[PDB]
């Protein structure tokens, strides 16, 4: 107009976005480094991360989330005698049901990780309160997050939208350096599973912090039976994509994106995982047949369910024979089935540094594979 | 409505965009794997990429770009005896003319390359047609590749919409796979500057590309004195970029974006670059304090730079006292040369594998930076 853009909200929104978006970048690129590098300096970065988004969220929880506490005081005051935090909430969660029960139980799992360590430290006699301290507000900060995750409706980031963005960037940066803390090699079943489930959780909570922070500013012989159960498990779920996608070719576009984006981030990070791993895999067992043929149809699989997943997550059954047939249900149901299945197999079966790095990258996949066909099955066919 | 998706156009879009995606980082991840992995499976894949690119920019010179000999043909048949191509066109290109210019000039050096090791295949007594054919390929695709990027703007990427598509996103995965075959070591001055100039030179081209793609479907003592001068440099740059936001406050918010995503992801390259050279710089200097002061105060200015540019391009000068008094126009102009001379001194200057790999992408966001502050002297200052 004529007002200056330190006045303009939009222009205001963008150098918000644009600063917590940088502050992001940089604090995750510095994570990575001293997490990646060849033992204080860490320490009390790890303990500065973790307090920052403690200190986070009880902001949001004090003044945000549940203000009457907050409000009482005020008026306890006014009392022994302008400043009261409005309950304003919403419905609208940043993420599926079964999405927000997956990273329940994948926290879950880390705490008990986190607990685990938090043991060996206090009853061995080699660590020091160095250690306790960060197991203690490492286990700390993931309930808060498990708890703010499952309940990430009522937040109003738009009540105090420039902390909730420095927030919301810091919190991301934290569930990709804790992401990062464990990329890195240092009963073998059993460990290989936490630091899993720990991966998947920051994932998760990565990819809600994310979508909530883009909300600011809207106005709203084992070796043989083994490979040949994958390849049969990819050949029915490779073909059922393919029959899928034609059988559901009736249906018509959404007009509403719901839940587009985080699936969207989640399944490119699963797929873009799983098409390492596979390109390794081809690549290995060509520098060094059955596996390799495995390899280039899991690379197939993968692809073409990423493709009809996306898809069909668009796709609502609205035309009176849609409604009617509910075209391609079964294909939904059994490639769930068949999702859940693989994912469940990968896990009790549980050069090498990609392979130990893209590891947990392949069962979120198939984990995020199945939580959004369960949303297929629902959101599609009602 | 009620029509299926594989008939409304929104639907089709996306279907199309989220396929080639899937192509491109597929493509993408494979090249990664076979040029950063420890000869004819890469020589055929060599030769397949710049093929196809060729044969792509065959298809849109002659049935897009120039379909008039296309058009004589059919009426040449028509005279010894419906499907004419027209020729619409346009002039918003995707990207600015100093970009456009950087493009040719790193691109005429790659060119000077890759006739280098064809000179030095033919004249030795080594190589084979292999290399000689590979080479010819390469200086064929870029130099294709340059004459399209400078003139990127009569293309109707919507006339043969799905061509377009596959060929822009194998065009953006033939740049960045140069970019890989680049980021590994195989005078040693003037060997840096000719990697870094088809480094810096396919980093341009998929930005470009991608930009095209998007539009598809749419309806519109040395190491003494030298830290000491780029210290001075580094320093008299950052007061700059705080007191120019400073200055340019009073300025209004573009009503109209133009050209703010390519400037985008190629800064968030160069800076991302940055960010690791001086972080990693930083590590290496603690694990093993002028030097380090520099690379505190690098990343300070190459952050707040970020901030500054991604900012004032979209601020423009529309009050009557913005357009008259013309805010910051000469901390512009100083930026400018200070961020020309950096790149310049960079070159004439000249835990070793990210160095080299982000070796071209410090002079990259220099070089860029300087291509955005020239636009901004121009777009903000008219």
């Amino acid at each position: 107009y004529r007002r200056p853009w330190i006045h303009e909200p939009r222009a205001t929104n963008f150098f918000v976005r644009l600063i917590t978006s940088l502050y992001a970048l940089i604090l995750t690129i510095i994570s990575l480094v001293v997490e990646v590098s060849p033992w204080l300096a860490e320490t009390i970065f790890y303990i500065s991360m973790y307090g920052v988004g403690i200190l986070f969220f009880a902001y949001c929880y004090i003044f945000i989330i549940y203000p009457g506490p907050y409000n009482q005081l005020i008026s306890v005051l006014r009392k022994y005698k302008w400043f009261i935090m409005q309950s304003q909430h919403n419905g609208e969660g940043a993420g599926t049901l079964y999405l927000r029960l997956g990273a329940l139980f994948f926290g879950s799992v880390g705490i008990v990780l986190f607990g685990l360590e938090l043991f060996l430290c206090i009853e061995n006699v080699a660590c020091k309160k160095v250690a306790i301290a960060k197991m203690i507000v490492a286990i700390v900060f993931t309930f808060i997050q498990m708890h703010f995750i499952f309940c990430n409706s009522k937040i109003t980031v738009n009540s105090s939208r420039k902390i909730v963005a420095f927030g919301m960037m810091h919190l991301i940066s934290v569930n990709l350096w804790t992401w990062f803390r464990f990329v890195l090699a240092k009963f073998g079943d059993v460990a290989t599973f936490l630091t899993t489930c720990i991966v998947e959780y920051s994932l998760i909570g990565a990819a809600i912090m994310f979508i909530l922070w883009k909300s600011i500013g809207q106005n709203n012989g084992a070796q043989l039976v083994f490979g040949i159960v994958d390849l049969s498990l990819f050949s029915i779920a490779l073909g059922a994509c393919i029959i899928g996608l034609w059988r559901m070719r009736h249906l018509q576009y959404r007009l509403h994106a719901h839940g587009e984006v985080i699936d969207e981030i989640l399944l490119i990070i699963g797929l873009i995982g799983e098409i390492l791993y596979c390109a390794v895999g081809i690549d290995v067992f060509i520098t060094c047949a059955l596996p390799a043929f495995v390899f280039v149809i899991r690379m197939i699989q993968v692809v073409v369910q990423a493709a009809f997943i996306l898809t069909t997550s668009r796709l609502r059954c609205l035309s009176k024979y849609s409604m009617k047939y509910k075209p391609g249900k079964e294909i939904i149901t059994f490639l769930l089935v068949s999702n859940v299945t693989l994912f469940v197999f990968h896990t009790f079966e549980g050069y090498n540094y990609i392979i130990y790095a893209v590891g947990p990258l392949l069962v979120f996949y198939r984990f995020h594979s199945s939580a959004c066909l369960a949303e297929i099955w629902k959101h599609t066919y009602s």
